[PDB]
This record gives C-alpha cells, sequence and structure tokens, in this order.
C-alpha cells in the first residue's frame, strides 16, 4: 500500500548484510529495503522533472548471498514492447532500494531514483 506502512526485516537477518554496504545512514532504510527486496514485485513510478510521473510494474528474482545477481523485470505503462531486463549484483540492487527510500522519505512519495533509469536505458554503457 505505501513504503512507510513496509514492515521491516527481522535485525538477525539484516545485521548479516549490514557489513556488506556503506555503514552510515543506508543502515537506517537497510531493515525497510530488504523487506521490499524480498516481496520481488513492486508497482513504481518514475519522477520527471517539469513533466508528469509515470507508473511501472517490476518485478525479480531473489537469493540470500549478496555476491549472487539478481535479473529484474520492469515494464512501463504496462506495454509489452516497453520491456526491461537488468542484471547487476544484490550488492548494488539494494543502493538502488535504498536510495529510492531516501526519495520516499525525502518527498513522502513513491518515487524512484533517475540514476537507476540510467542504468537501465545503459546511458553509462
Amino acid at each position: 500500500m505505501r513504503i512507510d506502512e513496509l514492515v521491516p526485516a527481522d535485525p538477525r537477518a539484516v545485521s548479516l548484510y549490514t557489513p556488506y554496504y556503506s555503514q552510515a545512514n543506508r543502515r537506517r532504510y537497510l531493515p525497510y529495503a530488504l523487506s521490499l527486496y524480498q516481496g520481488s514485485s513492486i508497482e513504481g513510478s518514475r519522477a520527471v522533472e517539469g513533466g508528469a510521473p509515470i507508473s511501472f510494474v517490476a518485478t525479480w528474482t531473489v537469493t540470500p548471498l549478496p555476491a549472487d545477481m539478481t535479473r529484474c523485470h520492469l515494464q512501463f505503462n504496462n506495454d509489452a514492447e516497453l520491456t526491461y531486463e537488468i542484471l547487476l549484483p544484490n550488492h548494488e540492487f539494494l543502493e538502488y532500494l535504498i536510495d529510492m527510500l531516501m526519495g520516499y522519505q525525502r518527498m513522502q512519495k513513491t518515487d524512484f531514483p533517475g540514476a537507476f533509469y540510467r542504468r537501465l536505458l545503459g546511458y553509462d554503457s
């Protein structure tokens, strides 16, 4: 229903992933983003400055090892011709999900970060 209404993951499981990432403000959103990660399916919106936000559908496969790579599937506007496949490490995928919670915290709206679409489009090659 809403990101602030998501229940956090257990501390025994979350504290195990903590030393594999930057130990700072990312620790705060780690329990909530790990819960979102375990969800494997989420609806999200991309915010465009000077435009209107676009609704996309995202699904992915999860694994317990942080060194494993996850394949995520994204569909924008529920169109089969706007299908995206993105594969990246679990360590890096959670940095995106944690950054999403930082955007959520500041504006109180569900918006995915621009850097996620930069890598989704492959602008960094």
